[PDB]
């Protein structure tokens, strides 16, 4: 463990909703993105009797 983490509060203006806002969103979406895309990849494969 060579990482550290530092606290990250203050609330700033109108654009810290903002940017929580599209934060969240885009973040639900790559991340689902990337989840279901993988999740079908690497699922399709092992639907064959060719795990080995």
């Amino acid at each position: 463990p060579v990482d550290e983490s530092r606290e990250s509060v203050a609330g700033p203006n109108i654009a810290a909703i903002v940017g929580g806002t599209v934060a969240g969103i885009v973040l639900i979406g790559i991340l689902l993105l990337v989840i279901w895309k993988a999740l079908i990849h690497l699922s399709d494969l092992r639907e064959y009797r060719r795990f080995e």
